[PDB]
């Protein structure tokens, strides 16, 4: 969109970084920075991951909740991808993904697939999707569903 397109051609700039700038870049970081490209082919999804899940960032982005693993890290890599009862519209078409499908996560140094293994839908307070088990790498995708009422989670591991 406007924003959207900016923070992620911001971010696509900075693979050209060398690699003592890139991790400066991740010490630094600031909420509304892009993070990662994100994309998933079965539902066109192709686009960035800002730092932050605050009303003021996910009113542009996709968003990564603070204090969760980074991608392909040990933990949960969780991301927010609604603002308050309205789901980014970049999430649309997540009911049609599948256990199964893969998610890319591409970072300055990395390219990291996941692959979705749970579904579900919990409420608002359900604050355990964001749950770090250093035991296994994950992510976690949280949007809404219900009319806003509900919490659609969508979890994958690490694959390759």
């Amino acid at each position: 969109s406007s924003v959207e397109k900016k923070t992620l051609e911001e971010f696509k700039e900075k693979f050209n970084y060398s690699e003592e700038e890139k991790k400066k870049t991740l010490e630094e970081i600031k909420n509304g920075d892009g993070i990662a490209l994100i994309d998933i082919e079965k539902i066109g999804v192709h686009t960035v991951i800002a730092e932050g899940s605050t009303l003021d960032v996910l009113e542009n982005n996709i968003g990564h909740f603070e204090n969760t693993a980074m991608p392909g890290e040990n933990g949960n890599f969780s991301i927010a991808g609604h603002r308050n009862t309205i789901n980014n519209e970049v999430f649309r078409n997540i009911d049609k993904l599948q256990v199964g499908d893969e998610i890319k996560i591409t970072t300055l140094t990395d390219i990291f697939q996941y692959e979705i293994n749970e579904i579900f839908v919990t409420s608002p307070s359900d604050t355990d999707v964001l749950n770090q088990n250093l035991d296994e790498k994950t992510m976690t995708i949280v949007t809404c569903t219900n009319r806003g009422k509900d919490r659609y989670i969508v979890k994958a591991k690490l694959i390759g």
